[PDB]
């Protein structure tokens, strides 16, 4: 047992094993002769479930005495993961639970493995909402979470023939002990209709009514007895030939059936404007009830903040107004004041194909009212700019809304900011980017709505939770307030000489390579050199994020060692995973290309074990947990400027592992924290890849210049990681040669140099070491805490507290 | 007075001050009353000179008793500048002769400005010579160096209009006070004549003589009562109408009248081969005298060592099988295996235009039977070839001494080889670069006689004396050990992060650059900046060393500040000196350059004192020994690949300043040594180099992606830097344009983006000055020390002794 992990004390081991037995029996219905792992887990899950009750209903019943300027964050994804665990860290029951298991002889890490993940999310987006609840409820903060309850969250990943397939992530098969129904707040919500224009007001009538139903799961603070709510709706039919009736309510039902699986990529399909448009309309109605039960909604503002996730929630904007001016029959102006001083939009990229641009026509038929709402809010915006600045045409259509050409559509980011008191970046590359380019005409009209808050992660999971190690050997040298004031690591700095802590960082590590190694042994049958420098990236597949710049440096190191096979050079094992979208091609075959330079690599006598390449198969959170604590190297290298912030980048920072990347996203921000020394930086700027545009992108130059990325180009044209299949990857060779949107060529060549330099510094132990110091030391800026903190200062005017609740 | 500059005994410092004023009465014939600086200088001189008389005689009586194998260093060029200081440090008798002449009323620092610099050199090689001598008396070696003694050594540099004006050196004017004339040992040196062949061997008559006078200056080791000889020969015409035969006595002596100014560049002038054979006629007959008065010459090689310094002494080896065969009657392969034991080359450049082939026209009349010998050599040499490889006839032309074509010519590099049993490039790098390209037949053939020397410095002259502030806050920590024993600055390592030391160091620094910003006005007239980043490129002006690049980047800076002058930027003094050979016009161009961006940037009322350049005027010894201790930045630009080694890169590594450099000479190990974190590295490596030869170097490719290189083009071009003549430039643009031979261009972003990283160093002190600790306690491996105790070891076959001789 280690400190961190909190006290075993004899009466709460105690009275946890009875109430383990207890939901053995009365609540799985089983006995200890027929009890499985699984029976066990739930026993468990329900045992520490009981310790949140009481919290959850005091901290609830505490916010409406209080009645605080409640948070809602609207976001489409939370990419939760398993909740054991972390429910166990934050109430300080780690250890007593880990006593407790031992003492009825079971072992609770088995048992911690059992738990689905919740997957309701994709990646980076998904799993900044979860950090970001998880902060918000250590904050202090009357915070609440509204998303969709999707039946299937995001596919779990199998390959076969080194190709991706996927299956349905049917997580609630077992039941999910966290959550809890709540059919008696159910609420409507309306699709389809026409409106009627009466003599007093406009009428959203004939429509198609959507039953809402609300799960609520809790989120508990770190160590604060504070236990804030997600609300997850969830689609349900009302209850008014007969068999196909109710056979075709599963149409209606499917609206909260399944995650759409793309990270970064629109694809305008209706079924997911209805989720859009479902998670808006319940939430607004849950959060004006809660409001009115506190009617003068000029201080709507001051009890209610509304913060979108991206452009997903967009619809809350007009779903605002039409309620405030359809239903309560608050002139416009006044509405339009209240929606803009609640509303707030974050803003997660600058890829054009991940912009929204939902087609009028859909628009008009699913939410007619909306449309209207959205035309009027428009025509008002634009004339504001039209006075600004007068005579120019161009700025006015370019800032529309309403999107001209074959087909009109509405550009929601443009309602976002339009809508929005605040607007944000996620890491100041980004937010900057945003003012100089994508937003350059709105930043000129209202300087004062864009702002900056760089993503966090929370340090609960991924530091004290998934590499409990590290946290001791931290928490041995200067305590434990860190965990929720991250910036306390900077302490670390004074021990960068000490001998001791050197030897306990790299022992450590050593020690989560060893358990990662064995871990793919045994629930994947595959062997790997734990001596070997592990170099990772892990992430979703996408072109952008250049896994295919990995692949060329790869191949790069085997044709070396090929030439000069007695020649001595570190070892490494290369892991490489992700998802890729379903019905993203190219990323699909990034995937193939991976496993087949396995297949290749890994059996070539010559190499040995000292190159491997694995493709690590279904990333998920849980997987990131075991990974990301074993890693040495991180690779963030995705084109300067198209990775808006990226938050792996920062777990990686935070366990560990030296950072190999371009000067995108937090990467600039990290290494302005660490010091550029001790980060492994390379290729072209923000402003070298719009030089190379101007001048136009030319792949053959390097192709010429390059004796080594030629002789990569032909191996994989000619077969040579294809036999049976010799043209297999002539779609990724003709893209890398002729419409590469990503320059992937362009930064090859310090790629490679800047490798070199990681192996140098990985033959020096002791170097490694202490660099590896250095950037765990200046990791603090990016903990989800101080995101938060700024978030609730300078968007939603609230103050965070670090206060306990009573118990 | 500081500790390192030995003791100011009561009874020593009366003996001084009694012995100066004997001097000052007796041999200048002076009475305190008229006596001038110039007189007080010359006493002092005489009085420092008596100190070492006793230890010469008895060191020179040593060597004839124990009769050690003596070793001889043939060079053209000893840039040996002052030598009053010099000998006062080696003598411990420095605290003692400023305490004695301080309580004269005199000023110590006052006098030893008024001695001339000996400066019988153009740069590395001659400086080489010098340190070399320094290190071999301090290792207690029987050398002797031996040389010409120049009546005008290198020019001394004017700058008129911004122009480079020469002006003879006539360092001898008032008379050289550490010289000894030995008109006793005055030896014949013949040319011309013709070849006779007699029935017992061949005779070189009808011969024209001129006789060669040795004159002795003593060479005192460090504080160990060796006092070495370095012999320089003179020209005298033997004493056999009448006035103009008088008259005529000139046209010989002029042998020994002046140095050639061509540095790492080859000039056929028959004076120049005519002062080539002198040296080497005269240096032999004394080397063999000396050997019969210790005949078999099969022990010749075991007291006889003859290194030859680059080829310019060359002809030793025909001219030692001429008296061997000729006057001694040996069998020719008898001579000749004494001839290869004997000699040893050590190569200094690989730039085409350096290397010496002189016209077989030219040796035909001037030395015929050498003609005759060479031929025979090379003919015995071309069998050998053809035995090793049969039937390779492009070897055997390739290999010859003799160079067929338009003009016959004797390849005196081939004749090195040949003659020699080692031969030694002058850094790791440049010796690999010998095996791999210039001499690999040679290599290929005799692989044992290919060996490295990298190159040193004297850590007395270049460190004790020229910064004893520094030397001595380094004595306070580890001793006085290291002044003989450079490598013990490892020791220093332990300070680097003693907040004391880093205060020191950066003190003695700070101390430095005011001491010289005062002198800049003093003896200028010219204000400059101390708390600027004093960034200084002194040594000869030549195309590969890329003054060029340097200026480049200076406009780009001025550029930038004009772009957008309310900025800040780190202040900057950029320093460049060195003398352009005479007749070498793209050097002068670039002077001329220099002073012009000087004129824009100095007096441009936006820079301010953020931007100063200043070219430093006759850069020589004496002011090397003034600006380096005062830099810190070392600008070591060279196209990796063309500087054989460098040196003045070791001097600045060694007081303190931090180095921008390209992979060239002994930049790689120096970067080796102190760590390439430590050390500002960039652009092309040899291997990068080629790649760009063999595509083919087209400069309009970077003036065309690069907006600010273009700029800066264009303003040369137009006139911007010389109004009333537009063109004045042209010469320079059209050579970087269409041919440059040394890839400015190609270097220029890299370099530009490491000068930023420099920049950015500077405004953090304590980090700027624990990189410059790190820099000069891995400076140990540069004291020539190490390098003639490799040579001794490795290719005289002698043992290097650090015992004191007695007193
Ligand atoms: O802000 C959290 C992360 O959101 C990611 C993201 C952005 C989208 O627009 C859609 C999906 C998605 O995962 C960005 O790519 C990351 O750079 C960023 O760190
Ligand atoms: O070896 C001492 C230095 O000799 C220099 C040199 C070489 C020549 O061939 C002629 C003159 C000359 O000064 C090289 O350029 C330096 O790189 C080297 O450090
Ligand atoms: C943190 C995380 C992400 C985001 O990773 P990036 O490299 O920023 O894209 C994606 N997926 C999972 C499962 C994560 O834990
Ligand atoms: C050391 C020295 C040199 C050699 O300088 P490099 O930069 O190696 O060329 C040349 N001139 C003088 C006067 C020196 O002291």
């Amino acid at each position: 047992q280690i400190s961190v992990r909190g006290l075993a004390g004899v009466e709460n081991v105690t009275e946890l094993k009875k109430n383990f037995n207890r939901h053995l029996h009365f609540t799985l219905v089983k006995d200890r002769n027929v009890a499985t792992p699984r029976d066990y887990y739930f026993a468990l899950a329900h045992t520490v479930r009981d310790h949140l009750v009481g919290r959850w209903i005091r901290t609830q019943q505490h916010y409406y005495e209080k009645d605080p300027k409640r948070i809602y964050y609207l976001s489409l994804e939370f990419y939760m993961g398993r909740t054991l665990q972390n429910t166990m860290v934050n109430l300080a029951l780690e250890n007593a639970c880990d006593e407790a298991t031992y003492q009825l002889g079971l072992d609770m890490e088995e048992l911690e493995e059992i738990e689905e993940d919740a997957g309701l999310g994709n990646g980076g987006l998904g799993r900044l909402a979860a950090c970001f609840l998880d902060s918000m409820a250590t904050l202090g903060l009357a915070a609440y979470g509204y998303g969709i309850r999707y039946e299937f969250g995001i596919f779990n990943q199998k390959i076969c023939g080194g190709w991706q397939m996927e299956e349905a992530d049917d997580w609630l098969r077992y039941g999910n002990p966290w959550e809890k129904a709540r059919p008696e707040f159910t609420l409507p919500v309306h699709f389809y209709g026409r409106v009627e224009h009466t003599s007093q007001g406009a009428k959203w009538v004939d429509t198609q009514v959507v039953l809402a139903m609300p799960y609520d799961t809790p989120v508990p603070g770190y160590r604060n007895n504070v236990v804030n709510t997600m609300r997850l709706w969830s689609a349900k039919a009302p209850n008014d030939g007969y068999i196909q009736a109710v056979l075709d309510r599963n149409l209606a039902e499917n609206i909260s059936r399944v995650l759409y699986p793309n990270d970064n990529f629109f694809e305008g399909k209706e079924l997911r404007l209805k989720q859009e448009y479902f998670v808006v309309a319940a939430t607004l109605q849950d959060i004006i009830r809660r409001f009115k039960s506190s009617t003068n909604f000029d201080a709507f503002p001051d009890k209610v903040a509304i913060q979108l996730n991206d452009t997903h929630p967009s619809l809350a904007i007009p779903e605002l107004m039409r309620v405030l001016v359809d239903l309560e029959r608050l002139d416009w102006d006044k509405a339009w004041e209240v929606t803009v001083k609640t509303c707030a939009y974050t803003n997660h990229t600058v890829l054009p194909e991940a912009l929204e641009r939902w087609p009028v026509h859909l628009l008009e038929t699913l939410l007619p009212r909306h449309l209207q709402i959205i035309y009027e809010i428009n025509q008002r915006f634009l004339n504001r700019v039209a006075a600004a600045f007068p005579g120019d045409v161009d700025r006015l259509r370019r800032m529309s809304l309403v999107e001209e050409g074959a087909v009109k559509r509405i550009n929601m980011a443009h309602l976002c900011i339009a809508g929005s008191h605040a607007v944000n970046g996620v890491a100041r590359i980004h937010s900057e980017i945003l003012k100089k380019t994508i937003f350059k005409d709105f930043y000129e009209l209202e300087p004062h709505k864009f702002q900056n808050k760089t993503n966090g992660i929370t340090p609960r999971r991924w530091l004290v939770l998934c590499n409990p190690g590290l946290a001791e050997i931290i928490a041995e040298r200067i305590g434990e307030e860190y965990i929720s004031d991250l910036d306390q690591l900077r302490k670390l700095l004074s021990y960068v000489d000490d001998e001791a802590f050197i030897r306990d960082v790299a022992k450590v590590k050593q020690e989560n390579k060893l358990k990662f190694a064995a871990y793919l042994e045994r629930e994947y049958k595959v062997h790997i050199n734990p001596n070997s420098l592990f170099d990772v990236q892990v992430k979703r597949i996408h072109e952008y994020k250049r896994q295919l710049l990995n692949c060329l440096h790869v191949i790069t190191l085997y044709n070396r060692i090929k030439k000069e096979p007695n020649k001595f050079v570190v070892p490494r094992t290369v892991m490489i995973g992700g998802k890729a979208a379903p019905g993203y091609h190219m990323a699909k075959m990034i995937i193939k290309l991976i496993t087949a330079i396995g297949d290749v690599v890994n059996h070539d006598p010559v190499v040995g074990d000292r190159l491997r390449v694995i493709f690590l198969e279904n990333y998920r959170v849980s997987l990131a947990e075991k990974v990301i604590p074993a890693a040495d190297l991180s690779e963030q290298i995705s084109t300067a400027g198209t990775e808006a912030s990226g938050t792996g980048n920062m777990k990686f920072m935070l366990n560990g592992a030296l950072t190999i990347g371009t000067m995108d996203g937090a990467n600039v921000e990290m290494a302005e924290e660490a010091g550029e020394e001790n980060f492994f930086i390379f290729g072209m700027r923000v402003e070298d890849v719009d030089r190379l545009d101007q001048r136009g992108y030319n792949a053959q130059e390097y192709y010429d210049r390059i004796p080594e990325l030629r002789q990569i180009i032909e191996q994989l044209s000619s077969g040579f990681f294809s036999p049976k299949q010799p043209d297999l990857f002539k779609d990724i060779v003709n893209m890398l040669m002729h419409h590469d949107r990503f320059k992937v060529f362009a930064d090859y060549e310090e790629y490679v140099k800047c490798q070199e330099r990681v192996s140098a510094l990985y033959k020096n132990p002791r170097e490694w070491t202490r660099m590896v110091i250095r950037n765990i030391a200046t990791s603090g800026k990016f903990s989800s805490d101080r995101t938060i903190a700024q978030y609730a200062r300078e968007i939603w005017g609230v103050e965070p507290s670090r206060q306990r609740l009573p118990a």
